[PDB]
């Protein structure tokens, strides 16, 4: 009946319009505190995030789920600061992405389970802020270590009711193996969002996962290098499919009958240090609306394509609350 | 020039008997703060380190150089805390070891130079604690990223007079390529310690570097898996060359006239999370003396082998002060 945020528990009603895959800052463990000048300053970064979150809020957003893990350099104290300043709820994450350091990579499934449970049940670092989601990642067939991460994630989720959300390379159809591993632990698909799923045009891959009860994370909508195709790093990260093509997968799934399984987001950030130095600026050039891109551009676009506003509210308000509210079987 | 410690700059007169390659805790960036329980608790880790440092102090040690980098999960606040409690000087390090996260590995040589310079000239994180040494690493032929790090280290050293110290795969003679890259940047060898050099039996290789002006880091002396050879993880880490064999390399270098080029250490730690879970316990079982192993075991061993106390004081006191005191040519 409550969802953990960086400012404490909130009710389902309070969550309102929720972006389910976002980042305050995409970085690495310890990096923001060691090298804040990378971002101009910590103060500059915070101010940029507050401005963006306020614009998102003005456009209707009430909550974001920051899926930054330990190895994305999640700094929950920065999350609490910007959540307060912008008056937008922020759900923090545990789990591991695809940059774990040796102190993580050398750990067993039982140890990883203890760590994910600590961040959910006890708190992150010494902040007392508890995670409300578990983030995991594969990029192709899981490595032995990623299998342990996925199993530990399933176990943390089975012990707490907190859902799991994933990074995929969708072109690799990663969600199928992720699903196999999750189900081998007995995790309910209702507690799992297969992320970056808008990276594929293969609808049957998505419908087949949806038919099994998985949530489908269409969270990369504004990610496009259209207009800057000769920028190799940007093209590699963002792809060359338009935002409109990605958004139309939302309508496709609705039409098939899976509106209840759909989660949408921007996968935006306000700082970004794990890639080429100025990738944040290039991204801002692509999508000046930032996290307001979903409410400001995607929802009117889908309404124009005939999707009722009520279906869109179901997707952006009802689905996220059902997903996040702790349970073993939603 | 004054030597930066975690309690502020000290004079050469103050350094005393110095261990030039040690760790309070070998971990990963952000790890200690995210998962202190891995070490029992932060409090427990600190207590263990204070006990250890006090044992070292009682055996004659006055200063250690903690060569833990950002990616070894260096926590200078912990270093400051135990330095004060044990009244042993601690010199902190900048540079990068073998586990840089993406936010570091994506960086240019100029960017890395700026980061190393920040940690030397400005301070580490927001603590104001300034590094007194730069740590780098190769394991065999340098990776392209490692080439950048060594060049950036050379440049930071050339701007500050703070010396560079290295990890090597000694049996592969990594020191020769490191030397080549350092000299291609114009770095004086008198500002460079080639570490883990007691890992090799090749005295030709060691004396050729020493004659060129390099410091030779015989810093692994108590590292040995003798008595636990069937422990694959410990054997891989510690090797099976005896401590006596390593120590006799000190005498060998002395006997060939290179006493001024020698720096000796334990490469000990009070915490260890980047390997198998209980490796610290296994290590403590190998060497209950911890950082006191050099003064209590090695010095008397060498005395018995005929090395005069005065040569040993030159190695353990005179050499480290000359190495550490900032200069572009020692
Ligand atoms: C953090 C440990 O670093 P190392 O000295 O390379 O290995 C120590 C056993
Ligand atoms: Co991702
Ligand atoms: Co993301
Ligand atoms: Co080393
Ligand atoms: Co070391």
């Amino acid at each position: 009946d409550r969802i953990n945020t960086v400012r404490g528990p909130i009710t389902i009603s309070e969550a309102g319009f929720t972006l389910t895959h976002e980042h305050i800052c995409g970085s690495s463990a310890g990096f923001l505190r060691a090298w804040p000048e990378f971002f101009g300053s910590r103060k500059a970064l915070a101010e940029k995030a507050v401005r963006g979150l306020r614009r998102a809020r003005a456009a209707g957003v009430r909550t974001i789920v920051d899926v930054s893990t330990f190895d994305i350099g999640r700094d929950v104290s920065l999350l609490a600061e910007v959540s307060r300043a912008a008056d937008v709820h922020i759900v923090a994450a545990t789990g591991l992405w695809f940059d774990p350091p040796l102190s993580m990579r050398l750990r067993s499934v039982e140890e990883l389970t203890q760590f994910f449970l600590r961040e959910i049940q006890y708190g992150i670092e010494d902040t007392g802020i508890r995670a409300g989601i578990i983030k995991v990642a594969t990029t192709g067939k899981a490595t032995p270590f990623q299998e342990l991460v996925l199993k530990a994630a399933a176990r943390a989720s089975l012990a707490t009711g907190v859902p799991v959300t994933t990074h995929t390379a969708a072109s690799q159809r990663d969600g199928e193996q992720q699903a196999a591993i999750f189900e081998s632990e007995g995790l309910s698909p209702s507690r799992v969002c297969i992320g970056h799923s808008d990276d594929t045009d293969d609808l049957s891959y998505l419908t087949a996962l949806a038919a099994r009860g998985y949530l489908i994370g269409l969270d990369h909508i504004p990610h496009s290098a259209i207009g800057l195709e000769d920028n190799a790093s940007a093209s590699a990260l963002l792809g060359i499919r338009s935002w409109q093509t990605r958004a139309l997968l939302i309508k496709a799934l609705i039409d098939q009958g899976y509106m209840k399984q759909i989660l949408v987001s921007n996968d935006w950030l306000f700082g970004f240090s794990s890639y080429v130095t100025n990738i944040m600026d290039v991204m801002d050039r692509v999508n000046p609306d930032g996290m307001a891109f979903i409410p400001l551009r995607v929802i009117p676009f889908l309404r124009e394509k005939g999707v009722p506003q009520e279906t869109l509210a179901g997707i952006t308000v009802t689905n996220p609350a059902r997903f996040l509210s702790p349970t073993l079987r939603a």
